[PDB]
């Protein structure tokens, strides 16, 4: 059930314009014309193409930093009813804007849920409260207070975002190939009644970053597809992981919560030192970094089952094989005792030759064993479709779309995550910006290359963490 057309805001506010929101603003272009549309762009770091969106857009851009002190005087004269604050900086919290925004009767759009200046890597903070995990729950606490109320979509980019609706199609591939339902569930409770009957006990998301440079890395220079510095903070905090009821064996080094609605795993070493085995249709096995994650965390409750009696619940988290460029830099990055770099870099579309970003989610313990639902996107594919974009800023932007759409459609929804949408309607408004969205089956398991594990008899014994981390 999906709106033919989406009639615009009267307002849209950019907190940051940085590479993800002007690979956006193309997107934005095509389905509203942003010329009736008064724009406003605030972020303290001037762009070189502010004059190119000044004259398309007539966008007023605002340099200045959002903080504690000057947030609610900046933003306060431009929120109000019909307008979209579209949230695609750092440094700057959600958590605080989403309740100005509610004063103000304004839309809100994020695709992460950011802290302050310096709540990520903060040593006076308390470790357990520096996680994703503890992130969540500080949004899910105001989602209750706050209730009822003008939309407020929190975490939909790529991934957090897109990724959560592949899940939910993935589930309803694997229903109909062998369980031969056909049923869509209609609620919370009857997505996690589908992946338990299904048997679904481990969910990667499993990227895979084949994209290729142009020319090679320079001394001391740090590459990615995109932000390096939002990859190394990525990287630097302490791997996280939903925790499924099959597990056995916890891992080493390793806190876990469980006064919530499910056991959630925080490893004390970075993201960047925890490599996973894995499966992507790049080459099949692939070694990725479990990488904190949003969609970690609320996948894991989406499809938590508990009864009087039982639990239900299955181990996710992120597996991330990044650009060859990136893996390069990481290992000169611990090699210099991860120091911030002399230099970095943001590859973009005119320094990628060729490759492909693949995007999707691998559900593993069913009747088929493994299986593998996402976006394949190349550059050369990324170019065609838009400017200002890689493959890699593509599914970011078509995610922040698919949001964008959601909430104009859907404004009085109050704060939401991906799971709680549409994922037919969500998918269907961008699903011309992802390339090929293709399913795989395969029949991998970390054991089955590995004789020192490989089992056949065991049912559940080759999902084991174990069996997946080095
Ligand atoms: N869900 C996803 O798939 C996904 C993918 C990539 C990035 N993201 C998120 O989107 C956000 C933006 O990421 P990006 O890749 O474009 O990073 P970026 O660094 O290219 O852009 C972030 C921008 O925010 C600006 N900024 C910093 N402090 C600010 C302040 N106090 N006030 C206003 N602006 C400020 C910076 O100048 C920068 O231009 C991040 O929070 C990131 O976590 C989500």
């Amino acid at each position: 059930p999906m709106d033919f057309s989406i009639n615009p805001p009267q307002r849209i506010v950019f907190v940051g314009l940085g590479t993800i929101a002007q690979s956006f603003l193309p997107l934005l272009s095509k389905v509203h014309d942003l010329s009736t549309l008064e724009i406003y762009a605030i972020d303290p770091k001037t762009p070189p193409l502010i004059e190119y969106f000044a004259n398309s857009f007539g966008l007023k851009f605002i340099n200045s930093a959002i903080d504690q002190i000057n947030y609610r005087d900046i933003l306060v004269p431009i929120l109000g009813e019909g307008t979209v604050l579209i949230n695609l900086s750092t440094d700057v919290s959600s958590l605080a804007l989403i309740e100005l925004c509610r004063s103000a009767g304004a839309l809100y759009l994020d695709t992460c849920i950011e802290p302050w200046k310096g709540g990520y890597d903060d040593p006076t903070i308390p470790l357990h409260k520096r996680t994703n995990y503890h992130l969540r729950e500080q949004m899910l606490s105001l989602k209750k207070r706050l209730g009822s109320g003008v939309t407020a979509l929190v975490a939909h980019g790529a991934n957090p975002g897109l990724v959560s609706h592949f899940v939910k199609r993935a589930l309803l591939d694997l229903a109909e190939e062998i369980l031969g339902d056909c049923k869509k569930p209609s609620n919370k409770e009857q997505w996690a009644i589908l992946s338990q009957r299904l048997g679904v006990k481990v969910i990667h998301v499993a990227e895979y970053d084949s994209q290729i440079s142009q020319k090679s890395r320079e001394r001391g220079e740090f590459v990615n597809t995109w932000s390096v510095h939002g990859f190394i903070s990525e990287s630097q905090q302490p791997a996280e992981l939903g925790w499924g009821s099959h597990e056995r064996s916890l891992p080493t080094d390793a806190s876990m919560h469980t006064d919530g609605c499910g056991a959630a795993i925080y490893i004390e070493k970075p993201g960047a030192s925890v490599r996973v085995k894995t499966w992507t249709p790049f080459n099949g096995p692939s070694l990725g970094y479990l990488v904190t994650h949003h969609e970690a965390i609320s996948i894991a409750d989406f499809l938590t089952l508990r009864t009087a009696d039982e639990t239900y619940r299955p181990t996710v988290h992120y597996a991330y094989r990044p650009s060859d460029e990136a893996i390069l830099s990481v290992h000169e990055w611990f090699g210099n005792d991860c120091m911030t770099p002399e230099k970095t870099k943001v590859l973009r579309p005119g320094d990628i030759l060729s490759g492909s970003d693949y995007l999707g989610v691998l559900l593993m313990g069913h009747e088929k064993s493994s299986y593998w639902y996402g976006s394949i996107l190349s550059i050369e594919k990324a170019k065609e479709l838009a400017t200002l974009n890689t493959a890699t800023t593509l599914q970011v932007a078509a995610g922040v779309l698919s949001g964008y759409l959601w909430i104009l459609s859907h404004p009085s929804a109050g704060i939401i995550e991906a799971e709680d949408m549409d994922h037919e309607v969500a998918l269907s408004y961008i699903s011309q910006y992802l390339g090929e969205l293709k399913g795989v089956y395969s029949d991998w398991n970390p054991t089955k290359n590995n004789p020192g594990t490989f089992s056949a008899i065991d049912s559940d014994s080759p999902w084991l963490f174990s069996n997946f981390v080095l």
